[PDB]
């Protein structure tokens, strides 16, 4: 296995000025032609030329129009075409190629493939070397001229990068269409698209050239009506980069194609963006809500590269934060002010504190710039794009809007048209820092240890107030545990964004202040504090830490209530939230340990239960950050704070503190459901796909979590709300109805009906399956093999397996049965998948990344699978580099 280093970077001996390509789609086969036209490069030294290709089928290969011959001038080897040197010219040259390749077969979804009646490409990170030979990396920059060719009936739309500058008729009942993209691209941003696609399409003039730019969506005829949010948000996002960043869309036309197979969510290819339908269409009748903000993010996203990615590209993969970790800030800041709703910001951090944090302390853990790889296919993770992204927003904490700004567009000046490293990135805020400092001295050399140095940051405090004196002191301490990566951790540039609480009457006691924590401790220090304040830590999440507060939890519950702040709100609940989870866990666990015949639990602290209420039941409360706080934290989440974790304990330790909080409030809960019924589930703007309510949604969170809450609770008569809740239109709703039905014995009943209602719709079926996945059901295996033999099948589609499996892995009393079923059985499916996607194979090994973090037995069980699955003979690169880092081999 090679492993690629990031110190070993250098430019290649040769150039690729223009791409020439002619690809001729046929019912078994397609046909690709290519010419290259190449020059020598400074660094030459006169090198074989070696092209990388993998699965090609040769027809010939030319140089200067003279045809090459194996095994005297070239070799290939299934991955790499070697013409030797003495062969290759010394000036500018031609090299030509026909390659024979089958995308109707290709069921991993890399290169040119067949999804459902749509021949689509993938070519992030290194694909574009399945479909022709090329020197496949983002610094070999070049103009592409694309000519598809195909059977017209089947194919009459054809779409790829630039100006479609030609369109004509080929005998025998075929067409072609010539796309010409002037302006220089790595290969890796190439796409085609040929189907019998249907669209909506609309013009949009931008905000200071006035160019008129036309937009098209592009979707299957049985799903067209379900492209118009996405146009919408399409708009919006172009309105966003105009406003808050200045920049405009400078091509003629921006495209966007769903496909119903796709490894992950989309693709930002130059002017011809590519989806996960799931991440696309969408429709009131026939989506959840998570879909209108999943399409907003996404579309977003791939919109936002057209300048952090595609204007400015990487110099090598080891940039890939660069454009990612940029490009989910940029989401991040447009979604938020989208939906003006506090819930977004909380469920990024939420998602960051669970899935990224078990990343950061599994043995995958790596930095944002990792220092080698061996899988590109394995590298897009949630360190390199959420703690990315978190490390892009520091950037604007520090600086501020105003300073965050002025370094930014430096970035998109000084770099656009070209590729970039982080380095490029940090000089541009570098200049801003000084002038927001106005200290040319002043530097952000320290900074770039966040784009080296692994593991998560533990930030804790003490403090100080002397009333005598009015001052008032927070010591701070930062600590990295070593890992892997670093023996010796050095202290980071963590900003703390921070408020001071009066007690006495809530308000805020100091302007807004961001403390710069450079050292491994300081202790910051304010006077003329009239009173001893309670501290609103880390306000926003202002640095990707674990934080310890050491506040009480009277304090904590204080800040719950008065703060300014919905993050350290959420937080402060949070931490209470752990506290007691921690120490009934360890009650728990002792009674186990010890067989004990009886024994004493915690009770959850009345004041807390108080204040859950005092929230709930004010009017003025946001409806989404109610959700939040009355759910316990996330497993993901717990499982950072405990070794050895028993997941049985945890289940029961999780099941006391909910029944001791409902005991209390579910006469407030069922109120609430009850009154919240008439603003969540209006109808009014039902068939209005451009109307988006991102509140009333949060109502029907805040509905829906309600209901799970009351029918685990078996509140009197609560079946009669769930079969009604069944009849809504709303299919969060219903498919809400047939979860919280798992405590019935009318499951099984709201089973059929919801499937009757889901099984019309590809994307509503997948819903559907993730549904009856997570159900909380004892028979849940049982129903589990009924998925697979009626609805899944074998199915090579990535969202039907996904769906069927992935929800399941979150079941903490079942999948993480003692026996081990659930861990061969998820092993089975990851194997099996393998041998057709192993992208997608890797992505299933998900549950398993935080093995070692369980229980010994629990860890021997899944280890055990881990290596039946290393020792598959037909194993693939990819799950094999990945199985071999996790476990520690
Ligand atoms: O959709 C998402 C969610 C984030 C990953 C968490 N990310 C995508 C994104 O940033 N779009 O801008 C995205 C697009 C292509 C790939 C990709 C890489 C490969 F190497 C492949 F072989 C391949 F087929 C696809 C991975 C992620
Ligand atoms: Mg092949
Ligand atoms: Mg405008
Ligand atoms: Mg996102
Ligand atoms: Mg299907
Ligand atoms: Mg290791
Ligand atoms: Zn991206």
């Amino acid at each position: 296995p090679k492993i690629h280093y990031r110190k070993d970077y250098k430019p290649s001996g040769f150039i690729i000025n223009q791409v020439t390509l002619n690809i001729n789609i046929h019912d078994q086969e397609t046909i690709v032609r290519s010419v290259l036209d190449m020059d020598i490069s400074k660094h030459n030294v006169g090198e074989d030329l070696v092209f990388d290709g993998v699965g090609l089928k040769i027809n010939e290969i030319s140089i200067n129009n003279k045809k090459l011959v194996e095994g005297e001038e070239y070799t290939y080897d299934n991955e790499f075409l070697t013409i030797f040197s003495k062969f290759v010219p010394k000036s500018k040259f031609a090299f030509s190629s026909e390659v024979i390749i089958h995308p109707e077969t290709n069921y991993a979804l890399t290169g040119l493939y067949k999804s459902k009646n749509i021949i689509v490409s993938q070519c992030e990170a290194t694909g574009f070397r399945r479909i022709t030979f090329f020197i496949d990396r983002p610094d070999m920059m070049a103009k592409y001229d694309v000519t598809v060719t195909a059977d017209k009936e089947k194919y009459p739309v054809l779409l790829s990068n630039g100006d479609k500058v030609n369109e004509f008729e080929i005998p025998g009942g075929r067409h072609g269409a010539r796309f010409n993209d002037p302006p220089l691209k790595p290969c890796y941003l190439f796409a085609v698209v040929a189907g019998d696609l249907k669209h909506l399409s609309a013009t949009y003039i931008t905000k200071y050239t006035k160019k008129k730019v036309e937009l098209y969506v592009f979707s299957e005829e049985k799903y067209v009506s379900k492209l118009q949010w996405a146009l919408e948000c399409l708009k919006k996002s172009m309105a966003f980069d105009e406003d808050y960043f200045g920049l405009e869309y400078d091509l003629s036309r921006l495209n966007l194609v769903a496909v119903s197979d796709f490894n992950v969510g989309a693709m930002e290819n130059k002017g011809l963006n590519i989806f996960n339908a799931n991440s696309l269409l969408a429709s009131k009748k026939n989506s959840i809500d998570f879909s209108y903000a999943r399409i907003l993010t996404v579309v977003g996203h791939e919109y936002f590269h057209q300048y952090t990615g595609n204007r400015v590209t990487l110099r090598d993969w080891f940039q890939l934060t660069l454009k990612e970790g940029l490009t989910v800030h940029r989401e991040n800041l447009f979604s938020e002010e989208m939906t003006k709703t506090v819930t977004t910001r909380l469920s990024h951090v939420d998602l960051l504190r669970s899935v990224q944090f078990l990343e950061d302390s599994s043995p995958l853990s790596h930095p944002i710039r990792p220092e080698s790889y061996v899988s590109m296919e394995n590298f897009y993770t949630t360190t390199v794009y959420d703690k990315g992204s978190e490390v892009m927003r520091m950037y604007l904490t520090i600086l501020g809007e105003e300073y965050y700004k002025k370094g930014f567009d430096i970035y998109i000046k000084k770099n656009d048209g070209n590729t970039a490293t982080c380095e490029d990135f940090n000089y541009a805020m570098e200049q801003a820092y000084k002038m927001k400092k106005a200290d040319n001295s002043a530097n952000l050399n320290q900074y770039l240890l966040w784009f080296s140095q692994s593991g998560t940051p533990h930030v804790s405090f003490k403090y100080n107030y002397d009333a005598e004196k009015k001052q008032y002191s927070i010591h701070v301490n930062q600590y990295t545990k070593p890992d892997e990566n670093q023996k010796e951790k050095k202290p980071l540039f963590i900003p703390i964004s921070v408020g001071l609480i009066n007690p006495e009457n809530g308000k805020e006691m100091i302007s807004q202040t961001t403390l710069e924590l450079t050292k491994e401790s300081d202790t910051f220090v304010f006077n003329n504090i009239a009173v001893k304040p309670i501290p609103s830590l880390f306000r926003g999440f202002s640095a990707p830490v674990y934080i310890e507060d050491q506040l009480t939890d009277e304090e904590r519950i204080l800040l719950l209530k008065y703060d300014s702040d919905a993050f350290v709100r959420y937080n402060s609940c949070t931490n209470i939230y752990m506290k007691q989870i921690l120490m009934n866990y360890n009650e728990f666990l002792k009674a186990k340990n010890e067989k004990l015949e009886s024994f004493q639990l915690t009770p959850v602290n009345a004041q807390f239960i108080d204040a859950i209420k005092y929230l709930l039941e004010d009017p003025h409360a946001d409806a989404g950050f109610k959700s939040y706080i009355v759910s316990l934290p996330q497993d993901r989440y717990i499982i950072n704070f405990v070794s050895n974790l028993d997941t049985d304990v945890l289940a029961d330790t999780k099941e006391y503190i909910y029944k001791q909080i409902g005991d209390k409030l579910n006469d407030v809960y069922y109120k609430m459901f009850k009154s919240l019924e008439a603003k969540a589930d209006d109808l009014t703007y039902f068939n209005d796909e451009s109307h988006v309510d991102f509140d009333q949604m949060n109502m029907r969170t805040l509905r829906n979590t309600l209901l799970s809450l009351l029918s685990k609770a078996q509140y009197p008569n609560i079946l009669n709300e769930i079969i009604e809740h069944s009849k809504s239109p709303y299919p969060s709703n219903w498919l809400t109805s047939l979860s919280v039905s798992a405590y019935f014995d009318k499951y099984f009943e709201l089973y059929d009906k919801t499937y009757k209602l889901s099984k019309d719709d590809e994307l509503l079926l997948q819903e559907w399956l993730k549904t009856v996945s997570r159900s909380d059901r004892k028979d849940i295996y049982e129903i589990l093999k009924k998925l697979e033999n009626e609805v899944l099948k074998d199915s090579k589609n990535p969202n039907d397996i996904r769906a069927v499996y992935l929800p399941f892995t979150n079941n903490l009393r079942r999948f993480h049965d003692i026996s081990g079923k659930g861990y061969k059985l998820i092993a089975e499916v990851i194997t099996k998948t393998d041998k057709f996607n192993p992208m997608v194979a890797t992505q299933l090994c998900e549950p398993f990344k935080l093995w070692n973090k369980l229980d010994t037995k629990r860890q021997e069980l899944m280890l055990n699978e881990m290596n039946t699955m290393l020792q598959e003979p037909q194993i693939s690169n990819n799950l094999k580099e990945y199985l071999l880092r996790l476990t520690n081999k």
